[PDB]
């Protein structure tokens, strides 16, 4: 047509919150600061690039969790065919930044039961 305002469709997002004591689950929250704490590690997966971000007062358990959640997209999900960029508080990429927005304050959520 003579005219395209319409927007295009952009890559599907999806986080990931990683949470728990010792039996840790990945559960999909919505894409936003407000889903982050920082006594839990998040999974930001953008497609070809995954954030395995983890906050100062996440605790081992989920640290290892996150590693394995964002292998665990790239290769069962994307074949192989997509960088992990891990990251914590205060050290995000600017790719992450982008998707975010600027980064407030955080607070540290409920403790893991
Ligand atoms: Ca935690
Ligand atoms: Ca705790
Ligand atoms: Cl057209
Ligand atoms: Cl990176």
């Amino acid at each position: 047509g003579s005219h395209h305002v319409v927007p295009n469709e952009v890559v599907v997002q999806r986080l990931f919150q990683v949470k728990g004591r010792r039996v840790v689950r990945a559960t999909e929250v919505p894409v936003s600061w407000e889903s982050f704490k920082n006594g839990d590690c998040f999974i930001l997966d953008l497609g070809n690039n995954i954030h395995q971000w983890c906050g100062s007062n996440s605790n081992r358990y989920e640290r290892l969790k996150a590693t394995q959640v964002s292998k665990g997209i790239r290769d069962n999900e994307r074949s192989g065919r997509a960088r992990v960029h891990v990251s914590e508080e205060g050290t995000e990429p600017e790719a992450m930044l982008q998707v975010l927005g600027p980064k407030p304050a955080l607070p540290a959520g409920t403790e893991d039961t």
